[PDB]
């Protein structure tokens, strides 16, 4: 049995990501759906610390000190699943056809138990990100109004395109501030990919900005369930609403092409 999955990512940092992939996720399991939460990214203990967890194991002790994933799985509020992070541009490198087959599998027998796996990936797409970025179901692309944060998306989209990835990319406008801010960058991105790339994509939702979040983040609670009715909350609960109604094979062919 195979999960539906998603590859949630931007074009440089600071844009609000981690928070995002964490409270989508658990709005997914809100609903009912068995979600399971990859911290694919460089930072330890993100998704233990926005939950109030204390750090403890994380994918890179799969590298380090060879633990089965499955003893790295860990319980979070709502019946959501996770891992947590920590893994360095120098462990994916180092890897054996024999030690990719060893992920591979632990990873297709774990995800089976669940309806989605989500990737929260490290931002832009080197190295083995595009080789997650091109075998997902969906690419989630996170994005701020801001000039600068617009124009890396923008880049983003057209190398994850022309790099050949064919999955629909959805955008995630954060901290809009609003109200049309949120829908004026989105048609913005949309024109443009869709004139140079011809790429067409949607909008996942526009996240307005909102004093809630920063509580959220500094009193280690996740903003949707520590006030579900705050702006961000409602707008994040949407998205997870609005969108539920082969991937380890293609993965497996990335990663050996060499």
């Amino acid at each position: 049995p195979s999960p539906r999955t998603i590859a949630v990512t931007s074009g440089k940092g600071g844009v609000g990501k981690s928070n995002v992939s964490l409270n989508f996720s658990l709005s997914l399991s809100k609903l009912g759906f068995r979600v399971l939460l990859l911290d694919m990214d460089i930072g330890m203990g993100n998704i233990d610390i926005l939950l109030g967890e204390s750090s403890s194991l994380a994918l890179a002790d799969w590298f380090s000190a060879r633990l089965p994933l499955s003893e790295l799985v860990k319980s979070g509020p709502e019946h959501l699943s996770y891992i947590a992070g920590g893994t360095g541009a120098a462990q994916w490198q180092g890897l054996d056809t024999a030690s990719i087959d060893r992920f591979l599998t632990e990873l297709q027998a774990v995800a089976s138990q669940y309806d989605y796996l989500i990737f929260d990936m490290g931002a832009g797409a080197s190295g083995e990100r595009l080789y997650f970025l091109k075998s997902v179901d969906d690419v989630f692309v996170v994005t701020t109004p801001e000039p600068t944060a617009m124009t890396d998306a923008y880049a983003m989209m057209k190398y994850m395109h022309a790099a050949g990835s064919e999955a629909p990319f959805s955008v995630i406008v954060n901290r809009a501030g609003k109200e049309r801010e949120g829908y004026e960058v989105f048609e913005r991105l949309k024109h443009v990919t869709g004139r140079f790339l011809n790429k067409d994509i949607a909008l996942l939702g526009i996240i307005p900005e909102d004093r809630t979040v920063a509580r959220a983040v500094v009193s280690q609670t996740p903003f949707v369930l520590l006030d579900p009715a705050a702006k961000a909350s409602k707008a994040v609960r949407q998205m997870a609403f609005r969108y539920a109604p082969r991937f380890f094979a293609k993965l497996r062919q990335l990663f050996l092409e060499r």
